[PDB]
């Protein structure tokens, strides 16, 4: 279906492993997990991603 949304602002990882991306790096929600916190992809890779830092694409 539509799992994407366009990075709110600019979120440097913080965990290890976790994602990274520069607003407008539309998230790939492949599994929104915890709710300010998902699960996601954008450069290549996967990983999470605080759900706030992000916004969906489509209305």
């Amino acid at each position: 279906g539509s799992t994407y949304v366009q990075a709110l602002f600019d979120f440097d990882p913080q965990e290890d492993g976790e994602l990274g991306f520069r607003r407008g790096d539309f998230i790939h929600v492949m599994d929104n997990s915890d709710p300010n916190w998902w699960k996601g992809a954008c450069h290549g890779q996967t990983g999470m991603f605080p759900r706030n830092y992000v916004t969906p694409v489509n209305r």
